[PDB]
């Protein structure tokens, strides 16, 4: 009940900045969590003993492939944790709860492969969940592990709390589908700009928590630059796999998965930023105007990857 989580003083105080990397130290991203749950939520929002059992039963059923691992899922609830903080009084405290389970768990025994590549393999996730496959599955895995003996971490919440808990959780891992973005800013750069745009509108909310999923799932983008472009090799090293594998199907795969096509991943990067990153952060910083320090780092991002291009690094 007394027992709080604190962090080494350097970690203390930048893990409360949008661009905090939780570090090459394992051992303490399961701490690093529970610290952020505890001033995020509160030391009562869970049974420490559930809590720990649920974080490391989580830990176990992420896969160890180069970027979609334990090490995204925590940084992933970093970036919430940050925008919570940033915005205390617009979030409801089932919302709290449920949003750092949500990124925690959104990647849940990913094979580092997209959607497509399940469709073109004929994988049985792709028959069982016709779209949003990876994500249906992430959901289906975070279920399964909160049913586990001892790991339901929300046995305190009333039934209907229990039910709108569960529901937050699956609509925001449901908006990690990248293929789903794009309408649900485009929806929201309609709603803000008519000034449409409502937060006690559940359908509203739901859109706006959406964007912020996004929002923590690119966070790496958002990092200083030596981290974003490390970042980039793991991100990258996926994509080239899965690019074998679509050739070893005799299907020439797009040229961001070629690993013969490296030269190109500096513009491929620009495309990226520019048709989803930045419009992303932007619409994100319109909504919550605390999130602007995510805005300026991808963009200062964006600038460090023109400079590649023209030959300065
Ligand atoms: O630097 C870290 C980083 C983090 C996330 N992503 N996601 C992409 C991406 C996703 C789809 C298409 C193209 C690029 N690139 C990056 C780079
Ligand atoms: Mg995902
Ligand atoms: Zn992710």
């Amino acid at each position: 009940g007394l027992m709080q989580f604190t962090l080494p003083v350097r970690l203390c105080k930048e893990i409360e900045l949008f661009h905090f990397d939780i570090g090459p130290f394992e051992n303490m991203w399961p701490g690093i969590f529970v610290y952020m749950v505890h001033r995020s939520c509160g030391t009562s929002c869970f049974e420490l003993e559930k809590l720990c059992r649920f974080i490391m039963s989580v830990k176990k059923n992420y896969r160890r492939v180069p970027y979609h691992n334990w090490k995204h899922a925590v940084t992933v609830a970093h970036c919430m944790y940050a925008i919570l903080q940033n915005n205390h009084t617009l979030f409801t405290d089932l919302e709290r709860k449920g949003l750092l389970i949500a990124c925690l768990c959104h990647d849940l025994d990913h094979r580092g492969f997209s959607n497509s590549y399940l469709q073109k393999f004929d994988h049985p996730l792709a028959a069982l969940y016709s779209t949003s496959t990876m994500e249906q599955h992430h959901f289906s895995q975070t279920v399964s592990i909160l049913q586990l003996e001892g790991h339901n971490i929300f046995s305190t919440l009333s039934s209907s709390e229990y039910e709108q808990v569960l529901e937050i959780i699956r609509k925001a891992i449901i908006a990690t589908d990248l293929a789903l973005y794009f309408g649900n800013r485009k929806q929201l750069e309609e709603m803000y700009q008519t000034g449409s745009l409502n937060l006690n509108n559940q359908s509203h909310r739901d859109r706006v928590i959406g964007l912020m999923m996004t929002a923590c799932d690119l966070c790496s983008v958002t990092k200083l630059w030596p981290v974003t472009k490390l970042t980039a090799n793991d991100i990258y090293a996926e994509f080239w796999a899965e690019g074998d594998e679509m050739k070893k199907l005799g299907i020439q795969p797009i040229p961001m998965m070629d690993r013969d096509k490296k030269d190109e991943v500096p513009q491929g990067q620009l495309g990226f930023y520019n048709a989803v990153a930045i419009p992303c952060y932007t619409t994100l910083t319109q909504i919550l105007p605390p999130t602007e320090p995510l805005l300026k780092a991808c963009r200062d991002n964006l600038s460090q990857w023109e400079k590649v291009i023209r030959g300065e690094e």
